[PDB]
C-alpha cells in the first residue's frame, strides 16, 4: 500500500479483474517470495560444485571468508557475475544463429527472401563477399555461410562491422578483450568460472567483457541487420500501443517471444484468403494481430502491427479473456502463462524446441516450411474464437498513438531535412554531431531493458526518460523501454513541446521527429552502437568521448546484464536501475563502477532513485563535453 | 568423522594444524550446515526477479519462482548448467590440444609422435592419408577435429566404436550431438528466464549436450594427446605424498593440460637446468604430479604422482615444494595464500585460471619448451629458499602400474590368444571372458574428493567390493591416484583383494586386478573399449554388464561425465548426491523413465557396500536380459 504495482491505468485495471477472477500474477508470487535471500542478492553464495553450496561474508572482515575451495567473495562475485553474461550472450547468440541460417535458406520462390537487396550488398562488403554481376540469392547464401563463422570458427579473426571504430578496436586488443567467436567465448566463461581455475576478479569481469563484444558487435548486430535483409529495414510509422489494442469482435492472437521468422510469417498468413475467410465463419469481423516484447516490436517496426503490452503486461492481457491465441517462441515468456490459460480459453501455444512448457500447446514452428507451418498455427487460434466467453470479457478502453521505426537509415534519412544542399553532403549523421557539438542537445541516451517487479512498473522507464529530454538530451529506445514509452505517450511528434528542454524541441520541429525514437527490439541495441559509432567516427574520436550514456532502469534478464557489460565495454556510460548481485565483492564493485573507467573510458553506475540517475547522467555528460572541449 | 583413510594424509594433516593454516577440511566445517534450498536444488538466481526458492516438498510452501517457475523447472535448469559447464571445462582442454596439433612440425617443439594412429583417426575424419606427408594430415586431422566445437552446417564426426544402434536411439530420442560449443549456447539459452519451463525437455538437452564432451570433447583430446605425446602403454610409478625428495628441487605440476606438462618434463632433462639444480644444493630435479596433468605424465612416462584433489594442500604443507606449477581446473584458490606460509612459488601458468596473490608466468605455447625452461628454472633457483627445518615428507609411497589404454589392453589380451581359433589384436579375449562369466562385468570407477565423504574411503571401498565380485575394475582421475597411494594397482592386488574368477584373469593376462586408463578426458578411452565390446558382440552398450561409479564427486565436469555415460547406455552410481531432491519429476526422470529412454539410469548411493551390492544386481539382470 505504501507503493503501487503499476503506473499504467490500463495495467491496474487488469490486476483488479485478476484479483476477482482468484487468477495469480507477477506480482502476487513477488510478495509470496518474501525477504529475498541476502547471500544471493549480494552475490556471495556459490553453487559451482558438489563440495557446496557455499556463502561467505558480504561484510569484509567479518565471519565466513572463503568457500571449501577457498574462492573469496569476490571470485565469487565476479565468477556468478560471468556467468550472467555468458547466459544472455547465449540468448542472443541462438537468437542471431537462427536469423543466419534463415538467411543462408533464402531463394527467389520460398517463403524467405531477399527483400533489401542494397543492404545486403553493402552487408557484404564487411564481410567479403563479392557482388559484382552475381545472383542475389548467391551472395545471400555467402554472407549467411560467414556470418555463421562469427559463432563457430577456431582459427583466423572475427568480423565486426565498419562504423565500430579503430580506436576502439585497439583498445581491445591491448586490454585483451577482443572478441573471438560467439560461442567459443560462451564456453571460455563457463570453463573460467568452473571449480578451481579462475579466482581473480579483474581477469573474470574482462572475460565477461570479451564474451559480451560478441553479442552486441556480432550476433545481436548479425541479428537485426540480417532481419533488416530479409524483412525490410524500418521507417517511421505509426502504430497503437497497450492492452486496448484488444478488439472484442475480432479475433485476437498475441505474438510473444524474441524469434522475427515467426511472426514475419504469422503477419503474412494473417491475408491469406482462406484464413480470412475463416475468420468470418467463426463469427469474427476479422483478425487482430498484437505483439509484446521484442517480436512484438519487432512486427511493429516493419508492418505497425499493434504493441498489446511489455514484459509483466504478459498475463493481463490474458486476464482480458480477449486473447484467442498467445503464440510464443523463446525469451522472457512467462512459464505461470500455461497455468494461467487454464483459467481462460486461450490457447497458449508452444512453437520452439529451445522453450518447451509443461501443459501448453506445443506446435512445432517448421522453419522449411514457415508460412505453411504459421498458417497451420494461426488457424488454431482463429477457430478458438468461438471458445470465447463474451460475458467475461473485458478490454481496458485505454490504448496510445505511436510513432516508431528509427532505424539508422532512417534517422539519416529525416536529419537530411535540416542539411544545406550546397554547404554539406547529404546521407550522413553529421547534422546530429553538429547539434552535440554546438550545444543545442547536450547528449543522446539509450534507454532500455525489461521490467522487474522491485521497481513500480514502467515507473523508472518513463520518468528517466522524462528528465533526459527535459535536459535536451535525444533519446532512443528499445525493448520494453520502449513500449513503456509508447504506452505512455512519448513516442508522439508532440511530446517534443509538451516535454523537452529547449534544444531538444527545436531540434524535434526542425527535423521532424518525437523526442523519444523507437530504435527496436533488445537485439536492435546493436543499431544504438551503430549510430554512437558512426558520429565518433565522423568526429575523429573513440565512443568514450562522446556525451552519451546508456539507462537500464527496470532491467531483470540475463542479457540486460550482457547488454550493460558490452554497452561500457565499448564506451558507454551505463546506469542500472536495479542493482546487479555485486554488493557482497568489494573489489568487483570497485571494477564495475570505477577502475572499468581506466580500462575502457566508461563505467557502471547504480542508482535506483530515476531522479538522481538524470541528474548523474547530465553532469557525467557536461564533464565529457568540458574533456572534449564542446 | 576420519577426515581421511590415508596416513600420509593424515600425518601432514596434524603437521598443518601444527603449523597454524588452513585446510579443505577447516573450510568444510566453518561452512556448516550448507543451504537446504542450494542443497535440493531448488534455489533459482537466473534473473534479477530473484534470487527465487521454492519448497523442496510438493504440496507445501512457496511453490512457484516470480517468473512462474515450478521446482522441477528450478532443479532441472540448474542442473543442466551444471552438464554445460562440466562439458566447456572439457571442451576448451580438448580444443586447446586439437590448436596444438594444427601447429605440429618435424622440427619444431611439438611433433606427430604416432603415426599410425593419426592415419587410423584421420580417416574417422575423412581426411585422406596416401601418399601425404604426415604434417599436412596432422593439420588437416586438427582443422577438422577443431570444426566439431563450431560448425554450423553439417554433421559432427563421431568414434568408429560408438554403435550405430546407440547413434540411431539418440536420433529418435532427439539428443544426437551438435558442435561441442553450439551445444553449451543451447543449455545456457534454454536456461534464461522464461525459455524452456519443461523437466523432461530440459534434461534431454542436458543429455546432448553432454554427449559432445564423451565422444567428441574428451574423445578428440585423449587421441590428440596420444598422436603428439605417444599413446600410453604399461609402466611402473610411485604414487604418494611421500614421492617428495627433502634433497632434490620438487616441482610439482598440478592441473589439467598435457603440453606444458610434457614440456617440463623435457625441460627437466636440460642439461643447463640439472647442472643449476646442483649448483643450489639439491641432488637433482624431482617432478611430481598431482590431479590430472600428473595422471598425463605418469601414463606416458612414469612420473612419479604425489597425490590427489584433497592432498593439493598437504603436498604444499610439507614444506618441500620448491614450485607448484599450475594450468587450469581444480586448482584450489586458497593454494595462493597457503603457499605464503611456505617458501613455495605458487605458478599460475594460463590465462584461463588466474589466481590472485599467485605468480603469473604465462605460458607461451608458440614456444612451449622456451617458456617451459624459464618457469622451470624459477622452481630450482627457489631451492635456496627452502628451510629444511619445516621439512616433513611423510616416509609412505606405494609402488603403481598403470599406462592402460585401449591399445595396451588389447596387446595384453593377445597373451590369451588361440592362433588358431582367432584373430589378435582384438578385444574378443576381454567379450569371452564377460560372456562366460569368468568376469562378472566391467566397472569404472571414476571422479573427485569431496569432503562430505571420508577422503578416499570410498573409493577404494567400491572398487575392493568389486573386484572381489569378479568385477574387473578401470580407474581414472582422483579416484585412480586414490587407488594408485592405497596398493590396488599392483599384479599382487589380485590375489589379495580379486575373487576366483578375476583372480585367474589377472595370472593369465599378467595385469593387475584394477586398470589405470588414465585422466577424466581419458574416460573417453572407456567409452571406446565399452563401445568396441558392444560392437563384437553385435549388441548396444546398455546390453552389457557395465557400469560407471563416482564415489566421492565433487565437480561440474563429474556431473557431465555422469550424464554423458548414462546417455551412452551405461548404468551410474553416485556416491554423492546431485543437488535434484527437491524436483520430484527431475528425480523420477534421472533414477527411472531415463532407463526407458537410454536403456541405463543414474542410482544414488551414499554407502559403498550397498553400490557394490546394487551394481552386481544390477549386471546378473542385464546378464540374464543378455543370455550370458
Ligand atoms: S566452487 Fe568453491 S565456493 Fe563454489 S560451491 Fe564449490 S567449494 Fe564452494
Ligand atoms: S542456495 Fe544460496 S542464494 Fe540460494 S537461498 Fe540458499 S544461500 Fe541463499
Ligand atoms: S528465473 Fe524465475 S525462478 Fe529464476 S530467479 Fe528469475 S524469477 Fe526467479
Amino acid at each position: 500500500e505504501e507503493k503501487a504495482k503499476s503506473i499504467d491505468q490500463a495495467t491496474l485495471q487488469l490486476l483488479d479483474k485478476a484479483k476477482q477472477d482468484g487468477v495469480e500474477t507477477v506480482w502476487d508470487r513477488k510478495a509470496d517470495m518474501k525477504v529475498q535471500c541476502g547471500f544471493g542478492s549480494a552475490g556471495v553464495c556459490c553453487r559451482n560444485c558438489s563440495m557446496g553450496p557455499c556463502r561467505v561474508s558480504p561484510v569484509p572482515g567479518k565471519g565466513v571468508e572463503r568457500g571449501i575451495c577457498g574462492a573469496t567473495a569476490d571470485v565469487i562475485v565476479s565468477r556468478n557475475f560471468a556467468r550472467m553474461v555468458a547466459a544472455g550472450t547465449a540468448a542472443h547468440s541462438d537468437h542471431g544463429r537462427s536469423i543466419a541460417l534463415s538467411l543462408y535458406h533464402t531463394s527467389k520462390d520460398g517463403d524467405i527472401k531477399v527483400k533489401d537487396e542494397n543492404k545486403l550488398k553493402e552487408v557484404a562488403k564487411s564481410f567479403n563477399v563479392e557482388t559484382e554481376g552475381r545472383d542475389i540469392y548467391d551472395i545471400a547464401h555467402d554472407v549467411a555461410k560467414e556470418g555463421l563463422s562469427n559463432y563457430g570458427k577456431q582459427l583466423g579473426e572475427v568480423t565486426l562491422p565498419p562504423s565500430l571504430p579503430e580506436k576502439r578496436k585497439e583498445l581491445w586488443r591491448k586490454l585483451g578483450v577482443y572478441p573471438r567467436a560467439v560461442d567459443r567465448e560462451i564456453a571460455a566463461v563457463m570453463h573460467s568460472t568452473h571449480i578451481g581455475c579462475n579466482a581473480d576478479a579483474e581477469a573474470m569481469i574482462k572475460m565477461s567483457m570479451r564474451c559480451s563484444l560478441t553479442d552486441g558487435w556480432m550476433g545481436s548486430f548479425m541479428g537485426t541487420e540480417f532481419s533488416d535483409i530479409m524483412f525490410g529495414t524500418p521507417h517511421s510509422i505509426d502504430t497503437e500501443a497497450n492492452l486496448g489494442v484488444l478488439e472484442k469482435n475480432s479475433v485476437n492472437v498475441v505474438l510473444h517471444g524474441h524469434e522475427p521468422l515467426l511472426s514475419e510469417m504469422v503477419v503474412e498468413a494473417a491475408s491469406d484468403p482462406e484464413l480470412v475467410e475463416l475468420a468470418k465463419s467463426v463469427g469474427a469481423d476479422g483478425i487482430n494481430l498484437c505483439g509484446m516484447c521484442c517480436t512484438g516490436n519487432e512486427v511493429s517496426m516493419r508492418h505497425g502491427i499493434k504493441i498489446a503490452g511489455n514484459f509483466m503486461q504478459q498475463e493481463l492481457a490474458v486476464v482480458t479473456g480477449a486473447v484467442d491465441g498467445l503464440i510464443v517462441d523463446v525469451q522472457c515468456i512467462m512459464p505461470a502463462l500455461a497455468k494461467l490459460s487454464k483459467s481462460y480459453h486461450t490457447k497458449f501455444i508452444t512453437t520452439s524446441p529451445k522453450a518447451h512448457i509443461t501443459d501448453s500447446i506445443y506446435m512445432e514452428f517448421d522453419e522449411e516450411n514457415p508460412l505453411d507451418s504459421a498458417k497451420k498455427i494461426l488457424k488454431e487460434a482463429i477457430l478458438n474464437f468461438k471458445n470465447r466467453d463474451q460475458s467475461k470479457v473485458m478490454i481496458p478502453e485505454l490504448k496510445c498513438k505511436a510513432i516508431l521505426g528509427y532505424s539508422v537509415e532512417e534517422i539519416i534519412n529525416k536529419l537530411d531535412k535540416v542539411v544545406n544542399t550546397q554547404i554539406g553532403p547529404m546521407q550522413t549523421v553529421k547534422p546530429l554531431a553538429d547539434v552535440l557539438v554546438s550545444g543545442v542537445l547536450r547528449g543522446a541516451a539509450a534507454v532500455v531493458g525489461c521490467n522487474n517487479p522491485k521497481v513500480v512498473q514502467d515507473s523508472a522507464h518513463i520518468e528517466t526518460i522524462k528528465g533526459l529530454i527535459k535536459n535536451d538530451v535525444i533519446v532512443v529506445v528499445t525493448g520494453c523501454a520502449a513500449q513503456a514509452a509508447a504506452k505512455y505517450g512519448l513516442l508522439q511528434k508532440e511530446a517534443a513541446e509538451k516535454y523537452a528542454g529547449p534544444g531538444l524541441a527545436t531540434v524535434c520541429k526542425l527535423v521532424d521527429i518525437p523526442p523519444v525514437l523507437h530504435m527496436g527490439s533488445c537485439v536492435d541495441i546493436s543499431r544504438i552502437l551503430d549510430l554512437v559509432g558512426r558520429v565518433a567516427n565522423l568526429l575523429g574520436v573513440d565512443m568514450s568521448d562522446l556525451p552519451v550514456a546508456g539507462v537500464a532502469p527496470e532491467w531483470m534478464s540475463e542479457k540486460a546484464v550482457a547488454i550493460g557489460t558490452y554497452v561500457v565495454t565499448s564506451g558507454i556510460d551505463t546506469w542500472l536501475g536495479v542493482a546487479p548481485p555485486v554488493t557482497g565483492g568489494p573489489e568487483v564493485v570497485d571494477i564495475l563502477t570505477n577502475k572499468m573507467e581506466d580500462w575502457v573510458g566508461a563505467k557502471f553506475f547504480i542508482e535506483t532513485d530515476p531522479h538522481k540517475a538524470v541528474e548523474q547522467i547530465v553532469n557525467r555528460m557536461n564533464e565529457k563535453r568540458k574533456k572534449l572541449g564542446i
